[PDB]
């Protein structure tokens, strides 16, 4: 079936029709099998550092260079700035590979998998044409099911640049049938000693009616910074995938535009200027996303995902309703078998290589709680964002601002690990 036969198939009929009764859990959704993603969600964590080079680059600047790497700006003001603004580019950067990675794969946006509790996801980006980048690891978690959350932490050793997060969504459709989508979780990137939270934006999918679904972003992420600075990125559809950011000297700044220290504008998929109190900030286009490098098949433990779901993807493919059913039932069946046999052996593995601590104000007697100068309090506070599991990028004192788990990797965890290598 062409996709231009799609949105008049019987299958897309029915498959809209129960939009209607849409019980609230997406992975319930009776998609086709020509709108079926072979990717589990585990793997979207990879997103996160497509781009190497960018990662990596805050932990270059220092005192000593800094306006020798300020691009836009070589008489950029310090090397806090001049790290915010590469910070700031990093996170434009991964926007593409985060929202557009299916459509230039597959064709349009197609349902994922949803991954198993316990799923693992690890790969590298070794790196070899940059020896002063060294490796930098991916691990990805899926932390629970029910909700589904996956957590994820990447990090370069070698230039002490490290970034942990988790991610949950909540879904409804509009009266349209758009999909509107929220999502819940932050995530941390320290360099060095300097740190940074960045939130991630609510999000639409449109295209359903056609069946051609695309992410469309829309409200604000935020960037801040433990140097008080904040860079605010705020979304809109155009013509698409735009946005423009400001960045503040601090928080109480970012209430008045007219503050800005600078503004970036254009499209996160293509190309956004940027001027000062213009120049080529990001060039989508210019740019090609390198892949992590994952182990051969052969090579994988039965919990890493495509390993897992190798079956499922071979029948998704082939677009056999059939065969997508069976192979999905079998898949079931190994990894009840597989818990049992990691149980027997001693392995933990649910919460594996993240922990879930408790922020609020009442924890339970024996609860993981943050310890007194914790990133997150300081740097939610320096933003007067909620630490509550509101969704993302909400404030103190929104409607919205209830419990306050976050997922945080436990380094030692995955340098004890019994089973899973690289
Ligand atoms: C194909 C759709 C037809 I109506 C079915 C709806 C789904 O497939 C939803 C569940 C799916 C998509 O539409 C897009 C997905 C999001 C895309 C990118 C991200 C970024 C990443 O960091 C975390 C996961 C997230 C939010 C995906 C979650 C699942 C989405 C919404």
């Amino acid at each position: 079936m062409d996709p231009s036969q799609y949105a008049s198939s019987s299958s897309w009929t029915s498959f809209l029709k129960s939009i209607a009764s849409f019980n609230g859990d997406l992975s319930s959704l009776s998609a086709p099998p020509f709108i079926l993603s072979p990717i589990s969600l585990t793997e979207f964590s990879q997103y996160w550092a497509e781009h190497p080079e960018l990662f990596l680059e805050p932990s270059f600047i220092n005192d000593d260079n800094y306006k020798e790497h300020c691009l836009i700006d070589p008489e950029v003001e310090s090397p806090e700035l001049a790290r915010m603004l590469a910070v700031t580019k990093w996170f434009i950067s991964t926007l593409k590979s985060q929202y557009c990675s299916r459509n230039e794969s597959l064709g349009s946006e197609k349902k994922p998998l949803n991954p198993f509790l316990g799923e693992l996801f690890v790969g590298k980006w070794e790196n070899k044409e940059h020896p002063e980048f060294g490796e930098t690891v991916l691990l990805s978690e899926q932390v629970s099911h029910h909700p589904p959350v996956t957590a994820f932490s990447i990090f370069n050793d070698k230039n002490k640049v490290k970034l942990q997060g988790y991610n949950q969504i909540k879904a409804s459709f509009t009266k349209s049938l758009m999909l509107t989508v929220k999502q819940f979780g932050h995530t941390m990137l320290d360099i060095k000693d300097e740190s940074y939270l960045v939130t991630p934006p609510p999000l639409h999918i449109e295209g359903i009616l056609v069946a051609s679904p695309f992410v469309e972003l829309e409200g604000k992420s935020y960037i801040q910074s433990s140097t008080g600075l904040l860079c605010v990125i705020e979304f809109s559809g155009r013509g698409k995938n735009s946005f423009k950011a400001r960045i503040y000297k601090d928080s109480k700044d970012s209430k008045d535009k007219e503050k800005a220290l600078y503004t970036i504008s254009g499209q996160w998929s293509g190309s956004s200027k940027i001027i000062k109190a213009s120049r080529l900030f990001y060039d989508a286009a210019r740019i090609p996303a390198e892949h992590l490098n994952v182990k051969p098949l052969e090579e994988q433990h039965p919990l890493e995902s495509r390993k897992a779901w190798y079956d499922v993807a071979g029948a998704i493919k082939l677009g056999d309703f059939n065969l997508i059913a069976k192979t999905k039932t079998e898949l079931e069946e190994t990894q009840r078998e597989l818990r049992k046999e990691e149980e027997a052996k001693g392995i933990s593995w649910q919460r594996r290589w993240f922990k879930d601590f408790d922020y609020s104000v009442t924890p339970e007697e024996g609860a993981l709680v943050p310890e007194k100068d914790d990133t997150f309090l300081k740097l939610a506070s320096a933003l007067n964002l909620s630490t509550k599991n509101a969704p993302s990028g909400t404030l103190v004192g929104d409607k919205e601002d209830l419990s306050s788990i976050h997922w945080r990797f436990q380094r030692e965890l995955w340098d004890e690990e019994k089973e899973i290598v690289l």
